[PDB]
C-alpha cells in the first residue's frame, strides 16, 4: 500500500519534476513532533531534539511530524529533510522549544523551516527568532491555523499571524476554502489540506486534514524554487509564490490564492 497527496498535482508541482526541478541540494526543517526515518519512503538527512522527555528525533510518538514530512518529500523528493522535534507525543510543545529548533535551523544552514503548528498568542522572543530566520536568507512557512471565523476579526494564529512568516490557508480538491481555515489579513497564499494521504510512523499511510497539511505544501514548493533558480534569495522566492497565484476569492478568506509553483519558477 501506498499514497501521494492530490495536492502534489493540483500545486502544478509534476510539471517541475519532468523538467528535473526535485529540490536538490535544498535543506528543509521540518519542525514537528519529529519523523519516522524508518519509513521506506522517507530519507532523513538529520536533526535533533528539543523535548526533554523524547531525546530521539528520528522517532515520532504523535505522527504529525512523519504525515508533514511526507508532503514535504511527495512534492520536493530530492530535497534533503531536517527533523526538528519541538512537540511530544501529545502534540503539544513549550515556546522556549520552539524557539530552540528556529535557533538550530538559523545555525545549521537550513534553506527552508516548515512550522505546521500554531498558538493563540504570541511572544517578543517567538517575533525575534523568525525576523532573525528571514535576516539569515531562511524561507520561513507556517500553518495559518484551524480556527474558523470570529466575525471580522483575524483568526490566524502564532507565527503565522507574524509578517515575516508565510501563513498558509487550506483549500479542498476543487479549490474551495475549507471550513476549519484560518482567515484575516495575515493570511498570505492557500494550499490543498483536506483529506491528504501522507505517510504515517511504521510503515503507513492515511488521510490527515488541515492547515498543518497545506503548509509543506508551500515548504517543498520553495524548495522545487532553489532547485531551479540556486541565486534566488528567501525574499525572491517568497515574492514568487505569492506573486503568480491562482485568485481565489476576497484576500480576507484566500490570501493572494492558490500557489502556482510552475507559474513561481518562471
Amino acid at each position: 500500500a501506498k499514497c501521494v497527496s492530490y495536492g502534489v498535482s493540483q500545486i502544478k508541482a509534476p510539471a517541475l519534476h519532468s523538467q528535473g526541478y526535485t529540490g536538490s541540494n535544498v535543506k528543509v526543517a521540518v519542525i514537528d513532533s519529529g519523523i519516522d526515518s524508518s519509513h521506506p519512503d522517507l530519507n532523513v538527512a538529520g536533526g535533533a531534539s528539543f523535548v526533554p522527555s523524547e531525546t530521539n528525533p528520528f522517532q515520532d510518538n504523535n505522527s504529525h511530524g512523519t504525515h508533514v514530512a511526507g508532503t514535504v518529500l511527495a512534492v520536493a523528493p530530492s530535497a534533503s529533510l531536517y527533523a526538528v522535534k519541538v512537540l511530544g507525543a501529545d502534540g503539544s510543545g513549550q515556546y522556549s522549544w520552539i524557539i530552540n529548533g528556529i535557533e538550530w535551523a538559523i545555525a545549521n544552514n537550513m534553506d527552508v523551516i516548515n512550522m505546521s503548528l500554531g498558538g493563540p498568542s504570541g511572544s517578543a522572543a517567538l517575533k525575534a527568532a523568525v525576523d532573525k530566520a528571514v535576516a539569515s536568507g531562511v524561507v520561513v512557512v507556517a500553518a495559518a491555523g484551524n480556527e474558523g471565523t470570529s466575525g471580522s476579526s483575524s483568526t490566524v494564529g502564532y507565527p503565522g499571524k507574524y509578517p515575516s512568516v508565510i501563513a498558509v490557508g487550506a483549500v479542498d480538491s476543487s479549490n474551495q476554502r475549507a471550513s476549519f481555515s484560518s482567515v484575516g489579513p495575515e493570511l498570505d497564499v492557500m494550499a490543498p489540506g483536506v483529506s491528504i494521504c501522507s505517510t504515517l510512523p511504521g510503515n503507513k499511510y492515511g488521510a490527515k486534514s488541515g492547515t498543518s497539511m497545506a503548509s509543506p505544501h508551500v515548504a517543498g514548493a520553495a524548495a522545487l524554487i532553489l532547485s531551479k533558480h540556486p541565486n534566488w534569495t528567501n525574499t525572491q522566492v517568497r515574492s514568487s509564490l505569492e506573486n503568480t497565484t491562482t485568485k481565489l476569492g476576497d484576500s480576507f478568506y484566500y490570501g493572494k490564492g492558490l500557489i502556482n509553483v510552475e507559474a513561481a519558477a518562471q
